[PDB]
Parts: C-alpha cells; sequence; structure tokens
C-alpha cells in the first residue's frame, strides 16, 4: 500500500496472509472455513495466516491454518488477469474471535464514487512507512470511462478501477489478492495495475459482485 496509513491493529479481522516461506499475496476471510483471494496468487497449497497485524512478529493473536482446497475461478484469464478471483479452504475452521473474523460478500455493485478501504502488507515504496505492519488506504470506485481511459480495451466486465488518477495513493505487489472493502463489504480484491501508484494508472480490482453466484454455489 502506497500513500497509506498503518491500520490500528486488527481493524481489518477479515485480511490474510498467503506464506509459504514468505508472505506474497493477501486475502479475505468470508466465513470459518474460506478465504477470496486473487486468481493470479494461485499455489496447490499455501498457509493462511490470519489474526496477523505485524507479519515479521509473533503476536499472540495469529492462527496459521495450510490450505486444503485453492479454486481458481474457471474462467479465469491470465494474459489480462480477467476474473481474477479464487477461493481457499483452510484445512481446519479458524477460530471467529477479536482477530479474526469474516468479511460480508457484497449484495450489490457499489457505484463508482463510493469510497472504500483497501489493506495489504505490499510495498509502500516509502523509507519510514513499514510494510510489514498492516497498511490501510481509503481509495474511491473510479468510473469505467476513466479505467479504460487509463488502460484502453483492457477493462473487462470483471474489473473496476479504483485509487487516484493524480497518482501518490495505491496499492502494490504484495497486497495482491487482498482486499477492496466499500460498506462493509467486500467489493473488489487486489489484481493489479501498471507500476504503482503512478498517475494516469489507477489499480484494478476483480469485481467481486459479479462472482456471488459461483462464490456461494463453490463454498456450499
Ligand atoms: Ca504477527
Amino acid at each position: 500500500i502506497v500513500g497509506g496509513y498503518e491500520c490500528k491493529a486488527y481493524s481489518q479481522p477479515h485480511q490474510v496472509s498467503l506464506n509459504s516461506g514468505y508472505h506474497f499475496c493477501g486475502g479475505s476471510l468470508v466465513n470459518e472455513n474460506w478465504v477470496v483471494s486473487a486468481a493470479h496468487c494461485y499455489k496447490s497449497r499455501v498457509e493462511v495466516r490470519l489474526g496477523e497485524h505485524n507479519i515479521k512478529v509473533t503476536e499472540g493473536s495469529e492462527q496459521f491454518i495450510s490450505s486444503s482446497r485453492v479454486i481458481r475461478h474457471p474462467n479465469y484469464s491470465s494474459y489480462n488477469i480477467d476474473n481474477d478471483i479464487m477461493l481457499i479452504k483452510l484445512s481446519k475452521p479458524a477460530t471467529l474471535n477479536t482477530y479474526v473474523q469474516p468479511v460480508a460478500l457484497p449484495s450489490s455493485c457499489a457505484p463508482a464514487g463510493t469510497m472504500c478501504t483497501v489493506s495489504g502488507w505490499g510495498n509502500t515504496m516509502s523509507s519510514t512507512a513499514d510494510k510489514n505492519k498492516l497498511q490501510c488506504l481509503n481509495i474511491p470506485i473510479l468510473s469505467y470511462s476513466d479505467c479504460n481511459n487509463s488502460y484502453p480495451g483492457m477493462i473487462t466486465n470483471a474489473m473496476f478501477c479504483a485509487g487516484y488518477l493524480e497518482g501518490g495513493k495505491d496499492s502494490c505487489q504484495g497486497d495482491s489478492g487482498g482486499p477492496v472493502v466499500c460498506n462493509g463489504e467486500l467489493q473488489g480484491v487486489v489484481s493489479w495495475g501498471y507500476g504503482c501508484a503512478e498517475p494516469g494508472n489507477p489499480g484494478v480490482y476483480a469485481k467481486v459482485c459479479i462472482f456471488n453466484d459461483w462464490l456461494t454455489s463453490t463454498m456450499a
């Protein structure tokens, strides 16, 4: 997260870290057994780390649970990062407490201009911002035209841009798979972008509101 601030510890209880030796992606807990992430973060097996704030220091609030299933959306297209959503089933259920809680799925698609929150342990591109401590950033959903203007012909129905065209505030690699929460619902998943926080290149996110049927049926 570039241009954001350190989240208040455990203020994003649904946020998880995907780890197979080191942190490589984020994810969002949606119930005691499942995590929603980005399909480009796919790995056959991964350890999901919940209840984290500082991913380098053991705090006593964490739960490390290995995945039992990692399911990418069947229509995921890697060359254009389309339908970049994935479900991770925990081998054992997570204990819901003050540090670990699920985030609700969207009841509808949020309109452009809706202010949301994106978080993660990705690069901050700052000498004073510690990416090891969960970072938070408020970003507005951008219009389809601003999105397509930024990435001509590359925006699909499963995508939406959010952030600032002027640059300075955006998600980055490391945040991939992470949550974009708007009004208490998971509207997006950190997906892609050119560079990080670069003017004219806002973040692109997987639009969760169009995958409700696949998500619920898969977890059913
Ligand atoms: Ca920790």
